[PDB]
């Protein structure tokens, strides 16, 4: 409580002295509430070049409404029966062990941090106005020290959220936090050849193979329950089971570590703006509470670790999650030494989202464990088993369902698809405003050539990546405000030949594609089942008069050097 946030909380009210009021009608029960002070501030636009080159769209509601434009955050999770406990370290003990036996933990640097700012990635953050301004000044650096020491001594004074959910901190206690536990995204700790259930950095165009893989092991229906709001459900137990990767540490970094689960995770401090505007001062020792980035390793971890132990619980290794036996001990830890990998590989795990094959359809009603974690099944009564799927194509993953693609030359594609108004509307919203028509148009080239890449096999949609590149200038280099083979300024044939034969470990054959006529589509009825617009009068007049929608787009960007992607279509 208040020794390890009192600094926090007693330096931000001295900032403000003349406004502190400890307000009565607080709508906090959850959250523990400290103090207001006075304040006053504070939506997706639409993309004009994608809109303009998908006309048919501007009549599909589905389309549309995603550009227009809570009692979930103010919960808590009870505590886990002892058993449960229990069963949770001793996985998370082994899993940490298997994860670490061909990684070393080591701290990330400020030259690191700094190349991660100049590229521009989502960090999350609020003396300076951009971020690459603080990692070019120096005194932000000393800022960062100053913190450093402290956190050295057990003490915390600057590290604190601002809700909007999306928690973003300063600049500086990112980089902390970046500096202690980077390690996990910045060399791959979820890779699949490391973690074996992982995904990090595999690529759409691979997941649909791990899913197929998958499939391949003997065992009963493939699961892929989603959790009712997972970061909300995040438990204190959790919080500490994430805290032993600090045991595979050393040195200061194993300080540094400890004092980021210790005080900015186990013991956090928030900003919330009311409208009633007034900044409430809240406090919680649960739920996740970090950076996006290290957000997505330690759900994985502890998604990795609920997974298994539901596998036991079908399994039948424990009778009950009350007590755990010392004979029950002895048996998790010697399916862990005997299955635990093979087990593992059994699954594809992404943050909260998995799929899990299990050894047989026991799994489907074993619901003590998983209920009693506090990871609660989205959409189903908390006692009814689990819907399984059949048909590895029918998962969901990712967001996507995946098909199975036979090249004309009987060569096999797996790749990623879903509904198509959700691909339009998407590629249809630019976030935040101030773009220029050149940034607008190199987004939608981003977009033209994500298409391209990943879901050539829809018609509508490789008809409108190549009219979206061929009304962008040619030489324009995509721009962005999973791995990205896209953001390029190299021939789209070129990247799908790298991405889909010579580095795909699945393909056997690895002869050249020549021409995207080579490159084959979903079935007719797949593709319009999929949504695809093909056979409506409003499509075929977009296809048929596509060179006057290229020429619209291009008279308003004006006078430069094009190239015209229709004829790699054998209509066109
Ligand atoms: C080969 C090229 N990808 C292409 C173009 C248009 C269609 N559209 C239909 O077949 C609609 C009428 C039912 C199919 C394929
Ligand atoms: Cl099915
Ligand atoms: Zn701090
Ligand atoms: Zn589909």
């Amino acid at each position: 409580n208040l020794d390890i946030i009192g600094k926090r909380i007693e330096k931000i009210k001295q900032e403000h002295e003349t406004s502190w009021h400890y307000d009565q009608d607080h709508p906090y029960k959850t959250w523990a509430y400290h103090g207001s002070y006075e304040t006053k501030q504070t939506s997706s636009m639409v993309n004009g070049v994608v809109r303009l080159l998908t006309k048919p769209w501007d009549i599909i509601p589905m389309v549309t409404q995603m550009a227009m434009t809570k009692e979930k955050v103010d919960t808590r999770t009870q505590e886990p029966k002892e058993g449960t406990k229990k069963l949770m370290k001793i996985t998370a003990e082994w899993l940490w062990k298997e994860l670490g036996k061909k990684k070393t933990p080591r701290m990330c640097t400020r030259e690191e941090f700094t190349r991660k700012v100049r590229s521009n990635a989502a960090l999350g953050a609020i003396k300076w106005k951009s971020a690459r301004e603080a990692v070019e000044d120096s005194g932000f650096w000393e800022l960062v020290d100053k913190e450093r020491n402290l956190h050295l001594e057990g003490k915390c004074e600057t590290c604190v959220y601002n809700m909007m959910a999306i928690w973003y901190m300063w600049l500086g206690a990112r980089f902390l936090e970046f500096e202690a536990l980077g390690f996990l995204n910045e060399d791959h700790w979820f890779s699949r050849e490391n973690s074996l259930s992982g995904v990090e950095g595999e690529g759409l165009h691979k997941l649909g193979y791990i899913l197929r893989d998958v499939s391949k092991k003997e065992g009963g229906a493939m699961y892929a329950d989603d959790t009712a709001g997972w970061d909300t459900r995040i438990t204190l137990e959790d919080l500490k089971n994430e805290e032993m990767v600090t045991n595979h540490m050393e040195g200061e970094h194993k300080k540094l570590a400890e004092a980021i689960f210790k005080l900015t995770y186990q013991n956090k401090v928030v900003r919330v703006q009311r409208p009633t505007t007034v900044m409430d001062i809240i406090s919680r020792r649960d739920q996740r509470g970090s950076g996006q980035v290290v957000t997505y390793g330690l759900n994985t971890f502890t998604n990795m670790e609920a997974q298994l132990i539901r596998q036991m619980e079908g399994e039948g290794v424990f009778k009950s999650i009350q007590h755990l036996t010392v004979t029950e001990e002895i048996a998790v830890k010697n399916w862990l030494v005997r299955v635990g990998r093979e087990r593992l590989s059994r699954m594809a795990i992404s943050g909260d989202d998995c799929v899990v094959k299990p050894l047989d359809d026991r799994f489907a009603s074993a619901l003590t464990a998983l209920n009693d974690m506090g990871k609660v099944r989205k959409d189903i009564q908390q006692w009814e088993p689990s819907r399984g799927w059949n048909d590895w194509t029918q998962v969901p993953f990712c967001s996507h369902h995946f098909h199975e693609l036979i090249m004309k030359d009987g060569r096999v594609l797996v790749v990623p698809c879903r509904n198509q108004d959700e691909l339009i509307g998407r590629a249809r919203i630019s976030q935040g405003a101030g773009w220029s028509l050149r940034e607008t148009a190199c987004l939608g080239k981003s977009y033209a050539q994500m298409w391209s890449l990943m879901y050539f096999h829809r018609r509508d949609l490789r008809l409108a990546a190549n009219a979206i590149c061929s009304a962008v200038p040619s030489h324009w280099v995509p721009t962005s405000r999973a791995t990205h083979e896209w953001m390029t300024t190299e021939d789209m044939l070129t990247v799908w030949n790298r991405v889909w034969i010579q580095e795909n470990p699945w393909m056997e054959d690895k002869t050249p594609v020549e021409s995207w006529e080579e490159i084959p589509y979903l079935g007719k009825r797949e593709d319009q089942w999929c949504g695809s617009l093909i056979g409506l009068t409003s499509r075929a007049t977009w296809a048929k008069n596509i060179q006057t929608a290229i020429n619209q787009v291009r008279s308003l960007i004006g006078n430069e050097e094009y190239t015209d992607y229709m004829p790699s279509m054998k209509r066109f």
